[PDB]
């Protein structure tokens, strides 16, 4: 299509008036006295949401250069969210200050390309200062604060996010789903179990719901499936030779052999259960590997020359009790050694080379999980469907933000952070004056958190960040009690991670945008 | 469709008028106080770029005749890129120049056809000056300050592929990605390595990872699938006889080898491995001639009278060391003769100068890149994925310019070059005075890069070019110190191919354009 | 559709509007001082020529009747350039001319029809004229300046086709292709050339690239396909014996036989290559037989007797050198004597004395091209792709020029042989005054060339023509060099073809067209 071309002052003014909408669009979130958003959606109900991100993509304008814009500043909020879940708006406000005290050093006549190469290098100087400034988080207590304040401030979530991470390890797999109730509640998976229950519902046992139990099992493993049970006779006639109950584990069995068992078990000769593999080519194998270190047996693979034939009953693994329902397979004590099981777990480190970020880090916390640890599953409890989607929306996030607090510290939050790594990096300099004034653009810009939040408290911003800005230490603003004092004491704390991340995302992209002297778009 | 047609001064202003639209869209983006483009894209989020070529493809006109100029000096930027892939922008303001004055002279009533060729002819000697300018940049540091230059005066570019020429070698190959982390990481493999590791983790050697490595290594390779192992025997029984360790490549191995091949591993007889095919169809085969002449062996294919059973130990490959790991495969030293690899490189070299143009270029140089002559990575690493686009593409750019000043040198920079040889082509002469019209619009046209440069800069343009004319050498303007002196010792290099592409593209496309007479075009 | 119709005076002026935008379009581009045209185009950059031809095709107008007009005058330019391949500039002037002068008899109110009469007579005469004046145009130097002339007055193409005309033969095959290089390439290719490549890349010799070269080869020729390979024998036997290297010319050969015959190069007992048969049905028996007899072997046929296993070593044909590739097989000599091809040219010179004359005339021609009379191939070098484009177009019709020049003869360029043979046609009459007046035109109309050159070049036009015609012989105007002169002798040199074509179909269209009374179109 034939092309709308605009240079210079005009282009960067459109630019900018873009930028502005999304972010005036996305600024009425922040802060504990902050305010929500709704978004209309082609299909369903609209959507009410605090999260910045979410209101950023949503934003799309009219007008070809201020869509360009905006469209170009949600990189800021997405990249943000996408790296550590929180601190979005942050992030998108800093971007805002930066893009305008930039343009307006622009408007000087200085050099756009070293006013980018002045904020690049203030805001690395400003991220080593972060990473010195980083208190690491340790205790429940901190990690409730948290979870608190980026739930925007609800202790529900901060006790909630501490009961999970404390029962299962602070480094342990924790996930969240909608509710069914109203009420919040956890639900926790202690030890081995996995999905897949029974296959015959012939099988009962002393209990009744149809879930069996054992007492000192055995247990077998497979890599192939079975159709002879004449077959099973090295093994089965020896566990006759027993008394004591079996479990089988395969990807499946057939019916005749299920029949077999059912007949044998209700006559009452062994009481017998089998369930399937866990999971998929590889990967089921690799539990069944573990699983075998648990019990304390040897695994038989077809893919080796040790046959279904050859079983031995030190081949054979063993535990203390076993609980199989409808759903899902459980196994109480394996009595496999302490030694041997964190050797497992020594061995598990080897495995954490080969990210495959998140979805690695996520398949190794599993199969982990199933051993020691535990999983924790938490059901958000809500009313109607919107606070359900928003109050999810905010213990994710929450989550994410404590998972950041432990990895790489916290700092004092109310975006005081921000102003003493600029009062520090107070003398700060370039190779030229133009840079200088890059540098001081994003030290200026540093201070926007903090009295955006205030504007949105309806309190005078430019005053308490002097006021703040004349204090030293941990000495901040509490905008909920409108009072001032040590935010870490009062418990207000950023995960290092999160504002790191704002503050480079948002230097990145301003610092390109205000390089901008044409720019191309279709024709209306 | 029905035709408007234009004549003359009518259809010539408009012509210049598309172009000049085209020519100040890229303009802006030259030199070290140069600046930025944003491209609006009907996909995703826009693009920033300082690349002219990027904004002279994205340029298009309402005016159909308008259009008709800038889409044909388009050519010029593409065909630059295409050819040295950077100056793009020099070749552009070139072609302006010569399309000014000489549709100005054309106005005054003299004959286009002399006019192309006096300038046609100017160009020529031009370039011959030029090539006898050269002066050959072989050392890293200079190659690093090219490289530097060619990226903006970014010297961690110049570094970087520096380092990268200096382990690759300054005629290997080099690829650049966008990197995972932040800041920049090069990664460079040695030999032979491609993806498709091992099959069964169970057989392992002395290292840990599950990665193998073998002593004095034979190998094997197959094209089709197989089955039985017994018929293995006239291969593997001379190997029981040998006792040194076995390779097998093939698309893949069933479950009964796997069994019989880890259980003989197991046992320890002899230790070998097997890894799946590397290509698809006719490209495994292509890559497995490579890897059979660099072991030193033949390759086997049911296509041929050769069978699966007939196997020897002459046809079987052989080396000095190999490792291989999960995911990919990794040889040294092929002991295969250096007779056959360079063979095999001449080979190569023939077969990738036949297939035409991109498509095969990729799979083709990764075919390339495998042999002795390792192949280095570049991760280039950035903030947010614009800053990533951008940074990547002005790498690539970058890597094509130090490859062009290694093929045909370098010459002082700040288009002082084209200054000098203008100076030094002032006795040329044609065969009448509207081609002496034309080539001294040839050598006016070439003050235009420089001029332009500090016209960017902010800085009276024919002051400059006077004081640079009136010195001698590489006597030029450095316009990041705002300072004159010796272009070479200020590290300001520009390739000598790109600058003769840029002055005979334009001076093709333009000696051409500037005998117009006629325009058709659709009805708007 | 609803048609618009008009009558008289009306419709012959909107038709002679239409006509003059076409003639307007393409004058512009008549003559040394000639001036390009540029045609825009749907898909990709726009198109800049001097070929008359292209312009005419790409005119089209929206009042329907003017568009009449023009699309009824572009079939002369374009059965002109199907003949010829040049001078459509100067039909379709002519055409204009008696298009014009034509319309101004008919609002005289003659005769329309007996204006055709005199027309079509003058032209006849003027033809037989011009087969009188013309002169034969044999030496090396005539040829490059005809190929000069033809192409827009430069000697670079001149010299080049005259090179390649001599190297390959007054007989032999010249074609043009676009360049890699930037500068006009030659390639010549000795003896007997055709499609068809070998059929599996296995087999390689001397040289990379694939193509096998032999060293004194032996050639054997079948008419049908094989299966068996033991059958053969008495052949492989005496190769066996021999150890020479084999090449084999049938319709196919299928999979195992071609495994057994690239197995059997690669364990290098026998160096041999295969090739499909070159034509279908009876051509490529015709020329089978021609290659026997080139070879000095004798063709095998299955269709004859002879069986594919009866083969001796006089049946079996031998070379000096072949080469073949992907595409193309390609033979350099045949043992065969001088004698034996002489004959067989014969029989094709007996086959070309037969009935169908255009088809046949080619394969035929072909054919016998394809004996000493070798094949040259020019590949055009230019910096950029639409320079590219003029170039090889210029040069295709400067080919064509010479090729009708060496057929038919030339004659004095600068339109001055027109202006002659007029000037002996001044006492020519008809059988009416309408005819009278019909002649007359065709006369006046004849000037209109050299008129229109001299246009071109900014001189009056009544002057010229009037010294010119004042003078005598050969005498003529020299634009280039604005002087007045011998024009042979001057290098000015029309084929006579292209000049009597222009004549012939201009008149022939034009004179249909002036006997138009009514017109009936689409409404808009
Ligand atoms: N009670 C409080 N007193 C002072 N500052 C607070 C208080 N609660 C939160 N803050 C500050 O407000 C910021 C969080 O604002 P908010 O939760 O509205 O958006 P965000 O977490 O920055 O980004 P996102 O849109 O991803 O949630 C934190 O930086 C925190 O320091
Ligand atoms: N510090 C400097 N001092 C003087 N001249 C410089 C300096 N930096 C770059 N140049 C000149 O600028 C030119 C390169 O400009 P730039 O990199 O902006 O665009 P380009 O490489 O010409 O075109 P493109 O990158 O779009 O293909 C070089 O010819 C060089 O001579
Ligand atoms: N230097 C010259 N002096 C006089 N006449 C010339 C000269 N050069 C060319 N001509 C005349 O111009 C005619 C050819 O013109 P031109 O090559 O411009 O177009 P064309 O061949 O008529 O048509 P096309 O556009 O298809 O090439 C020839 O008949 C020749 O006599
Ligand atoms: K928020
Ligand atoms: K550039
Ligand atoms: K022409
Ligand atoms: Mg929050
Ligand atoms: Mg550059
Ligand atoms: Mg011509």
């Amino acid at each position: 299509a034939a092309k709308d071309v605009k240079f210079g002052n005009d282009a960067r003014v459109k630019m900018l008036r873009g930028v502005n909408v999304l972010a005036d669009a996305v600024k009425v979130t922040l802060g504990p006295k902050g305010r929500n958003v709704v978004l209309d959606k082609s299909f369903g109900a609209p959507t009410i949401t605090k999260a910045g991100v979410s209101v950023a993509r949503e934003i799309e304008l009219e007008d070809k250069f201020e869509n360009m814009g905006a469209q170009m500043v949600k990189e800021v909020a997405s990249k943000a969210n996408d790296a550590a879940g929180d601190g979005t708006t942050t992030a998108t406000v800093l971007a805002q200050a930066i893009i305008t005290e930039g343009l307006k050093a622009v408007a000087a006549g200085m050099n756009p390309m070293d006013l980018k190469r002045g904020i690049d290098k203030a805001v690395t100087a400003a991220v080593e200062e972060l990473k010195a400034l980083s208190v690491p988080c340790s205790d429940s207590k901190a990690i409730a604060q948290v979870g608190t304040i980026s739930a925007n401030s609800d202790e529900t979530v901060g006790k909630l996010i501490a009961e999970a991470m404390d029962k299962v390890g602070k480094e342990g797999v924790i996930t969240v789903e909608d509710g069914t109730g109203l009420q919040d509640e956890l639900d926790v998976v202690e030890g081995m179990q996995f999905d897949r229950g029974y296959l015959s519902p012939y099988f009962i046992n002393k209990p009744e719901t149809g879930a069996v139990e054992l007492e000192s099992p055995f247990i077998l493993l497979a890599d192939k499936k079975i159709s002879n049970i004449r077959e099973m006779l090295p093994v089965l006639e020896a566990v006759a030779k027993a008394g004591k109950p079996l479990l089988i584990i395969a990807e499946d069995v057939e019916g005749e052999a299920l029949a077999t068992l059912v007949v044998n078990t209700m006559r009452g000769i062994v009481k017998v259960a089998a369930v399937k593999a866990p999971g998929f080519g590889d990967r089921r194998k690799a539990m069944l590997q573990d699983i075998a270190t648990l019990t304390g047996g040897t695994v038989i693979s077809e893919e080796i020359g040790m046959e279904l034939e050859k079983a031995t009953l030190e081949d054979l693994g063993q535990a203390k009790r076993v609980v199989i329902n409808k759903d899902t397979t459980t196994i109480i004590d394996g009595v496999g050694e302490e030694a041997a099981i964190q050797g497992r777990v020594a061995q598990i480190r080897q495995q954490i080379e080969e990210a495959t970020s998140d979805y690695d880090r996520e398949k190794l916390q599993e199969r982990v999980a199933k051993l020691a640890g535990g999983v924790a599953v938490i059901k958000v409890g809500a009313a109607t469907e919107v606070e359900m989607k928003e109050k999810k929306a905010r213990v994710e996030a929450a989550l994410h933000a404590t998972r950041a607090a432990v990895e790489e510290g916290v700092v004092a939050g109310g975006g005081v952070a921000l102003i003493r790594v600029a009062s520090k990096l107070a003398d700060l300099r370039g190779q030229n004056e133009d840079q200088n004034v890059g540098i001081k653009v994003a030290l200026r810009a540093m201070e926007a958190p903090l009295r955006q939040i205030v504007l949105n408290c309806g309190e005078e911003p430019s005053v308490v960040a002097n006021t703040v800005k004349g204090g030293d230490g941990n000495y901040g603003y509490n905008a909920a009690t409108e009072e001032y004092g040590n935010m870490i004491d009062m418990g207000i704390l950023d995960p290092t991670k999160v504002t790191r991340s704002a503050l480079q995302y948002a230097a990145s992209v301003a610092g390109l945008m205000i390089t901008t002297e044409c720019m191309v778009t279709d024709l209306p």
